[PDB]
């Protein structure tokens, strides 16, 4: 299906140390679509270099960290393995999501997360909506019952 529910034992652990480390709720929708265990283990820059290699619980890429977070703005696309200093402080991670959403606004955000550089021409195509689509779902449910901000469920979206 294109979405669901599953259990993923002692996940509702890391859900609380993203809620105790300047995450909220829509955090933990966007960190919960991006990694089944909530974590940064995924293979190094997940497969990928320079500005679209991805760092953090949520994925960010490096060209959304490069131009939009105090910890990043000005560097270069060469200074990519700069970002996975983020693979290890939980904090910083969220920090430099919540900038670049206030740097960029929701929209445009969203399409440079999804898309990279290329996404901020226009941020309303139907990619990057299926995805807007998919955190607002995830949110949604995460936001139905404060159980699901210390259980170990996740509520996923297969987003094609
Ligand atoms: O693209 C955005 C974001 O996606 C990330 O991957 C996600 C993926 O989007 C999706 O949420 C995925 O959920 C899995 C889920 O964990 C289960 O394994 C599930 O299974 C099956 C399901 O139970 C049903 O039986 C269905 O009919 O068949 C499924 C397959 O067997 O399947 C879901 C869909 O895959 O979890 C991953 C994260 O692990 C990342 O790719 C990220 O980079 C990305 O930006």
């Amino acid at each position: 299906a294109d979405r669901g529910t599953e259990t993923v034992p002692g996940l509702g652990q890391r859900k609380q140390q993203i809620l105790n480390s300047g995450g909220g709720v829509w955090d933990l929708a966007i960190a919960m679509l991006e990694t089944k265990n909530l974590g940064t283990d995924y293979v190094y820059g997940d497969g990928k270099t320079y500005d679209s290699a991805n760092f953090g619980i949520f994925k960010q890429n490096w060209f959304m960290l490069r131009t939009s977070t105090s910890q990043f703005k000005g560097q270069t696309t060469n200074q990519w393995n700069n970002g996975a200093v983020l693979n290890s402080n939980l904090q910083q991670d969220i920090k430099a999501r919540q900038e670049s959403q206030n740097y960029y606004g929701p929209d445009k955000w969203f399409a440079g997360h999804r898309n990279g550089e290329s996404g901020l021409s226009n941020p309303y195509t139907q990619d990057i909506t299926n995805y807007k689509d998919a955190v607002n779902w995830i949110h949604d449910q995460l936001a139905s019952d404060p159980k699901y901000l210390s259980d170990d469920t996740r509520f996923w979206v297969d987003v094609t």
